């Protein structure tokens, strides 16, 4: 049952690729598609979107594209736009399994007023509406990929691996998951337990939730899936409290913890987490110290 990819060479690199393309020369890539992944009720529109590099910007799951949204840089004259940054939400081979493209999970910023809610065209977020806009054709300025942050430790086959998202930093893990689950990548046959908490507003922002609930079911010792709606429940730090006794013992015994979204969701998380340690009698304070010497604690919120 696992999908073919191509082509394997893309296995044979020792080390990532980084700043293969720079600002003054990006890499002119063209969308595939751009769809829309919520549903009527979500807060805003976040997008995937499927670019064609042409197998010129490789990456490894976890790296991060550049993208240099069009006009002129505001703040500096008869200058090109700054990067934006986004997770890459695929796996190396791509959505069409080929090597060609890679895919972004992109949450538009649009502005409203705080009292009135009207809109304003100039204070709406420049590229992430640029991207949600995109049509198949359309042409990108693409550099990177950038990052190690991300990167799956895969020295460990039969690692563990928990999973903290919010919106957006599910995109990662997309691209970890195929990794393990979906591809026939022979080098890499994961058999250690991954678990994704997902942190969304309602269940009309939920993210992929077809392709994680559909992992429970081809991967039922290996895959666990826990879901937090703020808005008809809850934050994803309260499932993780749900679940602390076993998230503990799995830190303990090596497991890997990562977290990705928008920076705001930290604070909650560390409050948590240090209460559940102060209930088992633990200090969270030495517990993520040894975590980071450990190499264990992987974090990339913006
Ligand atoms: C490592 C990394 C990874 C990232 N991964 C993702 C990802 O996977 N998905 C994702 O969606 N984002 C991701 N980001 C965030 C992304 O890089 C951009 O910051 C984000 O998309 C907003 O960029 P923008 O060009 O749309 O907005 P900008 O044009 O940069 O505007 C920034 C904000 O200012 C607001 N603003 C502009 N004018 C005004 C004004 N006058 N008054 C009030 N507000 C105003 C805009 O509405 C917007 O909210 C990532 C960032 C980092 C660093
Ligand atoms: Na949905």
């Amino acid at each position: 049952s696992k999908v073919s990819v191509a082509p394997l060479h893309l296995e044979s690199a020792k080390e990532p690729p980084l700043n293969t393309y720079k600002p003054k020369e990006p890499f002119t890539a063209t969308i595939v598609s751009v769809e829309s992944l919520v549903g009527p009720k979500a807060p805003g529109e976040t997008c995937h979107i499927v670019i064609d590099h042409g197998g010129n910007v490789p990456y490894w799951e976890g790296q991060s594209y550049g993208v240099i949204p069009p006009g002129e840089n505001p703040k500096k004259p008869g200058a090109p736009q700054n990067v934006r940054l986004y997770s890459i939400a695929s796996t190396r081979y791509g959505d069409n399994f080929d090597g060609r493209t890679g895919s972004l999970c992109v949450r538009r910023a649009v502005y409203y007023d705080p009292e009135t809610g009207k809109e304003d065209p100039s204070k709406n977020g420049v590229c992430s509406n640029f991207l949600c806009n995109s049509k198949p054709g359309d042409k990108i300025q693409l550099t990177g990929p950038s990052g190690k942050i991300m990167l799956l430790p895969e020295e460990d086959p039969n690692a563990t691996h928990i999973m903290i998202a919010t919106g957006t930093g599910v995109a990662p893990f997309r691209g970890y998951l195929r990794r393990m689950f979906m591809e026939d990548v022979p080098n890499y046959r994961f058999g250690g337990l991954a678990w994704l908490f997902l942190g969304v507003a309602n269940s009309d922002s939920l993210l992929y939730d077809e392709e994680f609930t559909s992992y429970l079911k081809q991967y039922p010792d290996n895959f666990r899936y826990d879901k937090a709606l703020s808005r008809e429940q809850m934050y994803v730090q309260d499932k993780i409290e749900e679940y602390s006794d076993e998230i503990f013992k799995l830190l303990d015994g090596g497991a890997h913890i990562y977290f990705c979204g928008l920076k705001g969701m930290m604070p909650g998380i560390q409050d948590t987490l240090k209460k559940v340690a102060e209930r088992r009698g633990e200090s969270w304070d030495q517990k993520l110290a040894q975590l980071k010497k450990n190499k264990q604690w992987h974090v990339e919120v913006y």
